[PDB]
């Protein structure tokens, strides 16, 4: 079992936090919020660094480039924006989604950005020119999450239409469609660090680990509350191999990845823990919560 303990509580966001992400170099924590702002914090002391602004409506997601120099954010303003973190500049504003953009990620090469939206599409963008390379008619409902695999050859996406789909990044073809017996909306999905699995969350209080090549559900993680919101889940691999997730009962849940047993619950948030993140080299978890909390918390084992 892990021994995560509260260290820092981080405030500033004037509205509900939507997403928190550690920089790949482990130096920083970026956060986005319905308050239209991005904030940078020291990953180890939670020391506030800077605010990044420009979006005209709330942000639902933010993600780092591989080299920890860039950010992409996804806003209800129907744009993504590429930020240079150190200068604070908006480098590109990506436009073409017809509805709120909900989710984003760079590929590991960070020449491409993938995005998903309420306009039910998945779009691939060129980082250098900021132009939309492909629009995938990916789903029949809002796209809750999008993620590249370890080499960027694949995209996984999830949607309120109950599906999880794997896409060929080069051709844009659907290579797979995953759904279990019940068709609850899929609220989140991401590739495992080695990229052989996908972790996916459904609005039926369930996380599942899938081997997407075989189309098979390997593990199920239950015990948390997730029926209304797109809560991030994570693989934790710095110490034990855990699954980490926020919950609509204001707790952060940690399961043993292999045995599926809850090993720790983190208390202290006063609203839905919408987002959690795992530090790339230390046993640190960042957690953020919604409107009645507005705080980010940093835990260490």
């Amino acid at each position: 079992k892990p021994n995560y303990a509260l260290k820092f509580t981080l405030a500033g966001h004037t509205k509900a936090v939507s997403s928190v992400k550690f920089s790949p170099n482990g130096e920083w924590l970026a956060s986005s919020s319905a308050d239209k702002l991005i904030k940078i914090w020291g990953a180890y002391d939670g020391k506030f660094e800077k605010t990044i602004s420009g979006h005209k409506l709330g942000i639902s997601d933010v993600a780092w480039s591989s080299d920890s120099n860039l950010l992409v954010s996804a806003s209800d303003d129907k744009t993504l924006k590429i930020w240079d973190v150190s200068s604070g500049k908006c480098l590109k504003t990506l436009k073409g989604h017809s509805n709120y953009v909900f989710c984003c990620n760079f590929n590991p090469q960070s020449n491409l950005i993938v995005s998903g939206s309420f306009d039910e599409s998945v779009r691939i963008w060129d980082v250098k020119t900021g132009k939309c390379l492909k629009t995938l008619p990916a789903h029949s409902d809002p796209v809750s999450a999008v993620h590249f695999n370890r080499d960027g050859s694949l995209i996984v996406s999830s949607s309120y239409d109950g599906l999880c789909r794997i896409w060929d990044t080069a051709s844009g073809q659907c290579l797979k469609t995953l759904i279990d017996d019940d068709n609850p909306p899929v609220s989140f999905v991401k590739f495992s660090p080695n990229g052989k699995y996908i972790l996916a969350a459904t609005l039926d209080n369930t996380l599942k680990l899938w081997d997407y090549s075989k189309g098979k559900c390997l593990k199920t993680y239950t015990g948390h509350k997730n029926e209304k919101y797109c809560i991030f889940a994570n693989f934790s691999v710095t110490g034990g191999k855990w699954i980490v997730s926020g919950s609509e009962d204001n707790l952060v849940y940690i399961w043993n990845l292999q045995t599926k047993e809850i090993v720790q619950k983190l208390q202290g948030h006063t609203d839905v823990v919408i987002s959690t993140a795992c530090h790339p080299t230390e046993n640190i978890i960042a957690s953020a919560a919604l409107e009645n909390d507005k705080t980010i918390k940093l835990w260490k084992s």
